[PDB]
């Protein structure tokens, strides 16, 4: 699935995820980055935890670099998990958890997919 070590290049996954989506109903920050408006509020996508949404959190994840090493992918783990606690804790299901599940499920799809890409020497 993985490899306890070092990451060869995650990141070909995250556009996968994002790219099953496409409504950005807000087109502000409820599904984009606002670090990404202009240099005033880049401070403040801190305070809004860093993208609480999908494609944000995906987009930015790649965006930033892949910044790699992972012993299990528990960045991009983290981060999906994270949002669905916001999500239902928050405001987003309170009694249709379901819903969240849905999206989740697709993450982990986009995960395989790269892990193939990188089996001669870098996740195995």
């Amino acid at each position: 699935m993985s490899q306890n070590r070092q990451l060869l290049y995650p990141r070909e996954e995250m556009v996968s995820l994002v790219r099953s989506l496409d409504r950005p109903q807000e087109n502000g920050l409820f599904s984009q980055d606002v670090l990404l408006q202009y240099p005033e509020l880049a401070e403040s996508y801190t305070k809004v935890c860093p993208n609480r949404c999908d494609l944000a959190t995906a987009a930015d994840r790649a965006a930033k670099g892949a910044y790699g090493y992972d012993v299990q992918l528990t960045t991009l783990k983290e981060d999906i998990r994270l949002m669905v606690n916001n999500c239902i804790l928050f405001n987003g299901a309170e009694g249709a958890y379901a819903d969240a599940a849905r999206t989740f499920e697709k993450f982990a799809m986009g995960k395989i997919d790269a892990y193939i890409s990188q089996k001669v020497g870098g996740l195995e």
